[PDB]
RNA sequence: AAUUUCUACUAAUUGUAGAUGCCGCUACCCCGA
DNA sequence: TGGTCGGGGTAGCGGCTAAAGCACT
DNA sequence: AGTGCTTTA
C-alpha cells in the first residue's frame, strides 16, 4: 500500500505561538503593533446600523420591480405526457433556470447610498474613526485590503449558486410551476386550503391560474401577505380536517401552503436614514403595528394570566372533562383561542422623542415593544391586506445576536499597513513588510517598522562571526494571469515591442478555450513567452525549464510547469551585531516561536504541528515537493484571562494522590520536585501565527475514490478488514478479523494501555464509569465534562489505536452504514457521534507521524511524505460510497443476534387469536419432551411461514436447555421481577399437570393441546416459547456474559460467551462486530468482483444477508 | 495538578502520550425557557 | 397546526490566495 | 518625476 502517497494536494493552516526576544518593546508607544486602542467598538451607538441598514437602499434601488413574469416564457408543456417522444434534454432545462439576461436588468443602476459614494468608504482618513462624542454625520474608517470579494459583495447575486436555502429568488418558479403542473394533472379537490379559506377559497394565490410578481413577497412587507392572515383563520374550524374522511384532513400535517423563508436581506435592516442625531436604534421608529401574535395571554401587563378568560372561566373541567384524544368536536373545545383574538378597537403611539433633553437616552421605543405584548392591530379580517408589513424588520429587533459574523463596518486594525504578509517574494521585501530569520534552533521572526521599510534593502556583508541568519524566497503566482498581465500592459509593449500578429490572435483568443487553429501559431505564442521571460533578469533568475517546441504543454500545462517551478528560498548572513545595533532605533519589531516542544531535557515526544513548522525551514532539504510557506498569516494577539489569585495552588509540599487506580497504589505519594505546578498558558499575555501551508505543494494530480482504492484492489496488502461496534458494557468494541473470518483480536477499546511506556492505564472505568458519572451529573447543572467532549477525547485516542491497527495488520477500516439502516433506534451513544467518528476517522487518514526529538523523515509516517490513505470527503449525502478506505455495509437485525437462527424476533408475530395460535402451532412439526436432559424440545420448518423468501433453511429443531437470566416482569411489588429461571426446562412441567396430559409417551403432544383451550395457558405457553429462544442473556448488573443459542453447532456448543475460547466472541456486542467484519469480506469480496474502474453499489439485501450469513461456514 | 489548542495526564518531571483550518459567506435543523 | 422566543448544534454553504501594472500624489 | 492600490488577468 505504498500508493496513495501524496497524491491529493491538501492544505493546512499551522496555529504556532510567539514569544519576543531581544528589547521587543521598540516604538515610543510600547505597542510595536499599534492595534491597543482602536476606541471606534466602546460607545458604538454612535455607528449601530448605519452600513448594514443602508444595505436596503442598496438593494431595493437596483433590483427589478417589473421582472419578466410570465412562466410562459419557455413557451413549454414541460411533461404532462401530451408532447412528442423526443425530449433531446429540452424539458429539463425549462425546469431549469433558462435564463441569463436577469441580472443585466438587475444591474442596471449602480445604485449608491444617500449618505456617501464608496469614496467615503475607499478615501484613507487613516484614522479608525472622526466621529465625535456629541453626533456623527459620515463616520468611516480606514480601508483594509478587499472588503469586496469578502464582506458586501457576497450578497449581491441573489439568483445565483449562493447555498443558501433562502435567497429564493427563482427556485420559487423552479418549484410552483411543476407543482402546478400536478395540480391540472390531478385537481385540488384533496387539499383543505382550497374550501377552507371559507372566503378567498384558493390553495396559495387570489387566482392560482394567473402568473405574479411573487417578489413582493421579498420586499419590507414580506411573506406576512402570503401566509400569516390564512395562518392566522386556520384553528379548529373546518371540523372534517379534524373528523377524517376521504379527504380534507388527508393527513394530520398538511397545512396546504408555503413561501419559502425569508430572504437573506429580511429578517434584518430596520427604519432609519442619513439625520444629524444619532440612535442606537434597535427598534422599529416609522411604524410598528405589527404583531407576532403568539395569541395565548392578553392584557399580560395588567392580567398576569397565561390563558385570559380560560383562566378565570372554570378550574375543575380543564382535566376532569376528559381529553379530545379518546373522546373526539375541536369546535367546542379549541374555538376559544381562535375567538380570543378579539381585535382592538383603537389602532401606545410613541415615537424617538426625549432623546434631544440630555446627551444619554437610549431604548425608548424598545422598552414599549418589550413591556407592551404585540399589539393585536394587524389583524386577519377574514381575507389575505397588507397587515403585519412590519414583523420582517421586528425580525430584525429581535434575535440580532443570531445574524452578524462579519460585515463590512465592523473589520479589525492592525499594523498600519493593509497588505501585511500578503507575500514574503524577493521584489515584494519593500512593501510587504515581512522577512523571516532565524538562528540555529530558535526560530525568530522579523517584521519590519513603517518608518524604514527600505532600511533591509542593503545587507552589508559579513563582519563579527555571530550569525543572525536571514531567510528570503522567490514564487510566481497564477500564471494563467501573471504571463498575460505581463508583456501585454502598455509599459512592457514600449519596452518590448510584441508581434501585432499575436496581439491580434490573443485579443479576438484563438488559442483559448474552445476552438481549432493553427498548433503552429500556438506554439509561437509559447515562444514569445519563453523569450519574453528570457528578456527578464528578475523573472530569469528563476531556473525555469519549461517545455520543447516538438510539441508544447497547452496553456494550462503551461501555467502548470510555471507554477511548479516557481518557487526557491535562500538565505544570506546577516551580522547580529548589526542586528543590534539597528534595533535601537526602533526599526524592526523581532519575535521567536517556542511551544512544549522546544526544549533538549524536554525530551519527549513532540506535537504533530511543531513537526511541521520546524521542518518547514529545513534548509538540509530543499524541501522542494514537501511544505512551502503560502500566503497571507495574520497574526493575532489575546489578552490575559485569569489572576494569580483565582489560580487557587499549593506552595511547596504538595504530596497530593493519584486519581488513577494502579497510582494511587504504587506512589501515593506523588514524588516530585518543587516547582509546583499549574496551567500556566492563561497566566500572561500571548502572540499567535498562522502559517498558511500547501502539504504536497506542486503535485499536479487530483483524484476520486475509485482511483484512491483500486491499486489496493488489484494486488492486495491489505486484505484484513476491522470491525467496529457498539453495546452495553462496551463502548466501543470492535474487532478485526482475516480473510476467511478468522478473529485475530478482541481487544475492547474500553481499554487501552501505553505499551511502549509499559503502565496499565486501566482505561476501562475511566471511560464506562466516568461517562456515567457525567450521565448523573449532568442533570442538574453543567458539569466539567461536555455532553461530547470526553467522547470527542475517547474518539480522538481510538483514531490511533485504529490507525496503528491499519498500518500494523494491514486492515482496512469497515465501519457500520447509517444510511441504508432504518432506524434510529436505541443507541449507547445518544447523538449519533458515530458519525463524526465516521468525519474524524477520514479527517486524520488524510495523512501516523512520529513527531520525535530527532527524526529521520524519509519514511512513509516520516513527516515528509504522508501517506494520503483516503481522499478527502463531500457531503454525508454522498456517504454510502466507499470513501476511499471506509466502506459501509448496513447493520439491521444483525447487531445482536447470532445468525444460526437468528429469530430473535419470532418468525411470526404475537399471537393474540386462540384459533390464531392454534394455526401458528400447526406448522410445527412435532412437540416432544425428554426427561433424560429435561429438554422440551420443539420443531419446524421454513416453508410454512410468512416471508418464505427471507431464510434459507429454517428446519433446526429449536430446543430449551440451561439456565437464563432473562428480564422478568412480576411487578407484584412495585416494578420487582425475577433475575432468572431456575432452569428453562421443568418450568412447564406444573403446566402439564394442571392438565396431567401424559407428556413422557414421545408424542406429538400437540395433538392434545389443539383440543385445549385457556388464555392463561396460551398466555405462559407463549412467554416460555419467546424465552427460550432469547439466545441473548439479559446481563445483570455485575454483568455476565451468556450467549446461548438453542440450536447446536454440531458439538453442543451454543456460542457459549462463558468460554475462552478466541474465536467465541467474548460479549454480545463483540459478536456483533465479528458480524459487521462478516459482512465486511462480503462488501470487499464484491468490490473485487468488479474488473473495471466501475463499481456496484454497496448496498446489501436482508435475504442476501441471510443467506451468507447461514452459509458462514 | 504543567500546553498553543482539547480530552484525559504526574508520565523522572518548569513536563508527559494522542489528536485539531484561525478570520472567515451567510443558512438550516431539531426539539425546547 | 401557520399559533411566538429559542438554542444550542447539525449539514452543504469563501478559503488553505501572491506578484505586476497602473493610475498615483 | 513620483507609492500606495486597487485594479486586473
Amino acid at each position: 500500500y505504498e500508493s496513495l502517497t501524496k497524491q491529493y494536494p491538501v492544505s493546512k493552516t499551522i496555529r504556532n505561538e510567539l514569544i519576543p526576544i531581544g528589547k521587543t518593546l521598540d516604538n515610543i508607544r510600547q505597542n510595536n503593533i499599534l492595534e491597543s486602542d482602536v476606541k471606534r467598538k466602546q460607545n458604538y451607538e454612535h455607528v449601530k446600523g448605519i452600513l448594514d441598514e443602508y444595505h436596503k437602499q442598496l438593494i431595493n434601488e437596483a433590483l427589478d420591480n417589473c421582472t419578466l413574469p410570465s412562466l410562459k416564457i419557455a413557451a413549454e408543456i414541460y411533461l404532462k405526457n401530451q408532447k412528442e417522444v423526443s425530449d433531446r434534454e429540452d424539458f429539463n432545462k425549462t425546469q431549469d433556470l433558462l435564463r441569463k439576461e436577469v441580472v443585466e436588468k438587475l444591474k442596471a443602476h449602480e445604485n449608491f447610498t444617500k449618505i456617501g459614494k464608496k469614496d467615503i468608504l475607499d478615501l484613507l482618513e487613516k484614522l479608525p474613526s472622526i466621529s465625535e462624542d456629541d453626533y456623527n454625520a459620515l463616520e468611516s474608517f480606514r480601508n483594509f485590503y478587499t472588503y469586496f470579494t469578502s464582506y458586501n459583495k457576497v450578497r449581491e447575486n441573489l439568483y445565483s449558486d449562493k447555498e443558501k436555502s433562502s435567497t429564493v429568488a427563482y427556485r420559487l418558479i423552479n418549484e410552483n410551476f411543476p407543482k402546478f403542473l400536478d395540480n391540472v394533472k390531478s385537481y385540488r379537490f384533496v387539499k383543505t386550503a382550497g374550501i377552507l379559506a371559507d372566503g378567498l377559497g384558493e390553495e396559495e394565490q387570489d387566482s392560482l391560474f394567473i402568473v405574479e410578481t411573487f417578489n413582493k413577497t421579498l420586499t419590507q412587507d414580506g411573506i406576512d401577505t402570503y401566509n400569516s392572515q390564512v395562518g392566522k383563520i386556520n384553528s379548529s374550524i373546518n371540523l372534517y380536517n379534524q373528523k377524517n374522511q376521504k379527504a380534507n384532513g388527508f393527513r394530520k400535517i398538511p397545512k396546504m401552503k408555503m413561501l419559502y423563508k425569508q430572504i437573506l436581506s429580511d429578517r434584518e435592516e430596520s427604519f432609519i436614514d442619513e439625520f444629524q442625531s444619532d440612535e442606537v436604534l434597535i427598534d422599529n421608529v416609522e411604524s410598528y403595528v405589527k404583531n407576532d401574535l403568539a395569541k395565548t395571554a392578553m392584557s399580560n401587563i395588567v392580567f398576569e394570566n397565561w390563558r385570559t378568560f380560560d383562566d378565570l372561566l372554570n378550574q375543575e373541567y380543564d382535566l376532569a372533562n376528559e381529553n379530545k384524544k379518546k373522546d373526539d368536536s375541536c369546535n367546542l373545545i379549541e374555538n376559544y383561542i381562535h375567538q380570543i383574538s378579539d381585535d382592538i378597537e383603537n389602532i401606545l403611539a410613541k415615537n424617538r422623542k426625549a432623546v434631544k433633553a440630555i446627551k444619554d437616552f437610549l431604548d425608548s421605543i424598545k422598552v414599549l415593544e418589550r413591556e407592551l405584548k404585540l399589539i393585536n392591530s394587524s389583524g386577519q379580517e377574514l381575507e389575505k391586506v397588507e397587515l403585519k408589513q412590519v414583523d420582517s424588520l421586528y425580525n430584525m429587533t429581535r434575535n440580532y445576536l443570531t445574524k452578524k459574523p462579519f460585515s463590512t463596518e465592523k473589520v479589525k486594525l492592525n499594523f498600519n499597513r493593509s497588505t501585511l504578509l500578503n507575500g514574503w517574494d524577493r521584489n515584494k521585501e519593500t512593501d510587504n513588510l515581512g522577512v523571516l530569520l532565524l538562528k540555529d534552533g530558535k526560530y525568530y521572526l522579523g517584521i519590519m517598522n513603517t518608518s524604514a521599510n527600505k532600511a533591509f534593502v542593503n545587507p552589508p556583508v559579513a563582519k563579527t562571526e555571530k550569525v543572525f541568519k536571514k531567510v528570503d524566497y522567490k514564487l510566481l503566482p497564477v500564471p494563467n494571469q501573471m504571463l498575460p498581465k505581463v508583456f501585454f500592459a502598455k509599459s512592457n509593449i514600449d519596452f518590448y515591442n510584441p508581434s501585432s500578429e499575436i496581439y491580434s490572435n490573443y485579443k479576438k483568443g484563438t488559442h483559448k478555450k474552445g476552438n481549432m487553429f493553427s498548433l503552429e501559431d500556438c506554439h509561437n505564442l509559447i515562444d514569445f513567452f519563453k523569450e519574453s521571460i528570457s528578456k527578464h533578469e528578475d523573472w530569469s533568475k528563476f531556473g525555469f525549464k519549461f517545455s520543447d517546441t516538438a510539441s508544447y504543454n497547452d496553456i494550462s500545462e503551461f501555467y502548470r510547469e510555471v507554477e511548479k517551478q516557481g518557487y526557491k528560498l535562500t538565505y544570506t548572513d546577516i551580522d547580529e551585531t548589526y542586528i543590534n545595533d539597528l534595533i535601537e532605533r526602533n526599526e524592526l519589531y523581532l519575535f521567536q516561536i517556542y511551544n512544549k516542544d522546544f526544549s533538549m531535557y524536554s525530551k519527549g515526544k513532540l506535537n504533530l504541528h511543531t513537526l511541521y513548522f520546524m521542518m518547514l525551514f529545513d534548509q538540509r532539504n530543499i524541501d522542494d515537493v514537501v511544505y512551502k510557506l503560502n500566503g497571507e498569516a495574520e497574526v493575532f494577539y489575546r489578552p490575559a484571562s485569569i489572576s494569580e489569585d483565582e489560580l487557587i495552588i499549593h506552595k511547596a509540599g504538595e504530596e497530593i494522590k493519584n486519581k488513577n487506580p494502579n497510582r494511587a497504589r504504587t506512589k501515593e505519594t506523588s514524588t516530585f520536585s518543587y516547582d509546583i505546578v499549574k496551567d500556566k498558558r492563561y497566566s500572561k499575555d500571548k502572540f499567535t501565527l498562522h502559517i498558511p501551508i500547501t502539504m504536497n505543494f506542486g503535485v499536479d494530480e487530483v483524484k476520486r475514490f475509485n482511483d484512491a482504492v483500486n491499486s489496493a484492489i488489484r494486488i492486495d496488502e491489505n486484505v484484513n478488514v476491522i470491525g467496529i461496534d457498539r453495546g452495553e458494557r462496551n463502548l466501543l468494541y470492535v474487532v478485526v478479523i482475516d480473510s476467511k473470518g478468522n478473529i485475530l483480536e478482541q481487544i475492547s477499546l474500553n481499554s487501552i494501555i501505553n505499551k511502549e511506556y509499559d503502565i496499565e492505564t486501566d482505561y476501562h472505568a475511566l471511560l464506562d464509569e466516568r461517562e456515567g458519572g457525567r450521565d448523573k451529573a449532568r442533570k442538574d447543572w453543567n458539569t466539567v465534562e461536555n455532553i461530547r467532549d470526553l467522547k470527542a477525547g475517547y474518539l480522538s485516542q481510538v483514531v490511533n489505536v485504529v490507525a496503528k491497527l491499519v498500518l500494523k495488520y494491514n486492515a482496512i477500516i469497515c465501519l457500520e452504514d447509517l444510511n441504508f439502516g432504518f432506524k434510529r433506534g436505541r443507541q449507547k451513544v445518544e447523538k449519533q457521534v458515530y458519525q463524526k467518528f465516521e468525519k474524524m476517522l477520514i479527517d486524520k487518514l488524510n495523512y501516523i507521524d512520529k513527531s520525535r526529538e530527532q527524526t529521520s523523515p524519509k519514511e512513509l509516517g516520516g513527516a515528509l511524505n504522508a501517506l494520503q490513505l483516503t481522499s478527502k470527503f463531500k457531503s454525508f449525502k454522498e456517504l454510502g460510497k466507499q470513501s476511499g478506505v471506509i466502506y459501509y455495509v448496513p447493520a439491521y437485525l444483525t447487531s445482536k443476534i447470532d445468525p444460526t437462527t437468528g429469530f430473535a424476533n419470532l418468525f411470526y408475530m404475537k399471537c393474540e387469536n386462540v384459533e390464531k395460535s392454534k394455526r401458528f402451532f400447526d406448522g410445527f412439526d412435532f412437540i416432544r419432551f425428554n426427561a433424560l436432559e429435561n429438554v422440551f424440545e420443539f420443531g419446524f420448518d421454513y416453508r410454512s411461514f410468512t416471508q418464505r423468501a427471507c431464510g434459507i433453511n429454517s428446519k433446526w429443531t429449536v430446543c430449551t436447555n440451561g439456565e437464563r437470566i432473562i428480564k422478568y416482569r412480576n411487578p407484584d411489588k412495585n416494578n420487582m421481577f425475577d433475575e432468572k429461571v431456575v432452569v428453562v426446562t421443568d418450568e412447564m412441567k406444573n403446566l402439564f399437570e394442571q392438565y396431567k396430559i401424559p407428556y413422557e409417551d414421545g408424542r406429538n403432544v400437540k395433538d392434545m393441546i389443539i383440543s385445549n383451550e385457556e388464555a392463561e395457558f396460551y398466555r405462559r405457553l407463549y412467554r416460555l416459547l419467546q424465552q427460550t429462544l432469547q439466545m441473548r442473556n439479559s446481563t445483570s448488573d455485575g454483568t455476565r456474559d451468556y450467549i446461548i443459542s438453542p440450536v447446536k453447532n454440531k458439538r453442543e456448543a451454543y456460542f457459549n460467551s462463558e468460554l475462552s475460547d478466541g474465536s467465541v466472541p467474548k460479549d454480545a456486542d463483540a459478536n456483533g462486530a465479528y458480524n459487521i467484519a462478516r459482512k465486511g469480506l462480503w462488501v470487499l469480496e464484491q468490490i473485487r468482483q468488479k474488473s473495471e474502474g466501475e463499481k456496484i453499489n454497496l448496498a446489501m439485501t436482508n435475504a442476501e444477508w441471510l443467506e451468507y450469513a447461514q452459509t458462514h461456514l
